[PDB]
């Protein structure tokens, strides 16, 4: 069944320099010429890989040995020609697959198979590498409970409405460029959903069926308004957006709508209640600023301004040391 017969040298069981070297290290043997038996493999519970010459093809050579007790695989370092960890039948009890993120300014690409041979899989982590294609709607991992796919250049078309992973409690899609999200129908046990550092703008999906959600990280997105069904679970400290431009007659005040402020306020997620309305100049110019909760509007006293074109903003949740951006919303106000 492809299984090389034992006893035999590592380099003969695993006929690629890179893979053999790593396998030597995994088995605690000094040489790729060192002889291994089945007991040596039965004692393994984890497999690390770091030699960058390993390819998708080389890594398949792993189905030449039976790994009865390995429950974790960790790709700590890897080259361009390793683009996925394969779907082999020799790791029956694998619980965890982990790609470490590459070094600084090092681009790697990874795809994610619809794995059939790891039915006991619980955690997958591929963060830090560009996703090739899309995330499959997984069929063969009925116990998958954590999935980390941050910093992969994921777009909304890459994310399916996952049907066959009902036990998932954590999902990390942070540091991607998501503009929209599926309203998930069978993630009824999802507890944590991380969507920080994305491109969610104005509004997003108001999740109908996330029965067990505790934590929805929306930090560093561009929402004007938060999804009411999951408000308790939201965390935001920073947020940057715009509100629509306006034209007013000289001497009038300016009022904007901004439900996010009062939503955050309601949920005790404002570090600092004060709102600072201001327009730009050599040094930015402050203006008196008040909040009406019933209309979820903020009013700026723009009544002293001469006719012109003004780059306005509102700022709130400022607590410089620990926030870092605060919440900001810009717009152009024309006064005539």
């Amino acid at each position: 069944s492809d299984l090389y017969p034992l006893p035999a040298p590592i380099i003969d069981v695993f006929p690629d320099e890179g893979l053999a070297k790593d396998m030597a290290k995994n088995l605690n043997k000094d040489s790729v010429n060192d002889v291994i038996d089945q007991d040596d493999l039965d004692a393994l519970t984890g497999l690390g890989f770091e030699t960058e010459t390993i390819t998708n093809d080389s890594m398949q050579l792993l189905e030449r040995a039976m790994f009865n007790n390995v429950n974790i695989v960790s790709v700590m370092e890897f080259g361009e020609d390793l683009t996925e960890f394969p779907d082999i039948s020799t790791i029956p009890h694998l619980n965890t697959l982990f790609f470490n993120t590459p070094p600084e300014g090092v681009t790697r690409n990874l795809s994610l198979p619809d794995y059939q041979n790891y039915p006991e899989m619980v955690t997958i982590t591929m963060s830090g590498s560009n996703l090739i294609g899309a995330i499959p709607d997984f069929t063969g991992m009925p116990d998958l409970s954590q999935l980390y796919m941050a910093d992969m250049m994921i777009t909304s078309d890459d994310v399916p409405d996952f049907h066959t992973i009902p036990k998932l409690s954590t999902l990390d899609l942070s540091h991607n460029q998501l503009t929209n999200l599926p309203d998930f129908q069978n993630l009824t046990n999802l507890a944590e959903l991380n969507l920080s550092f994305n491109n969610l703008t104005n509004t997003m999906t108001n999740f109908t069926n996330l029965s067990n959600l505790n934590n929805l990280n929306l930090d560093y997105n561009h929402l004007n308004e938060l999804p009411s069904n999951v408000l308790n679970s939201i965390f935001i400290e920073n947020q940057s957006g715009t509100v629509p431009d306006q034209i007013i007659k000289q001497g009038e005040t300016c009022t904007i709508q901004l439900p996010i402020y009062f939503q955050l306020a309601e949920i005790n997620m404002l570090v600092n209640p004060t709102v600072l309305g201001s327009y730009s100049a050599d040094i930015p110019v402050e203006v008196v600023t008040t909040t009406n909760a019933d209309t979820e509007s903020i009013t700026l006293d723009t009544s002293e301004l001469s006719p012109g074109v003004y780059n306005f903003n509102v700022q709130f949740n400022d607590a410089y040391p620990i926030t870092q951006e605060g919440c900001v919303y810009d717009w152009v106000l024309t006064v005539n």
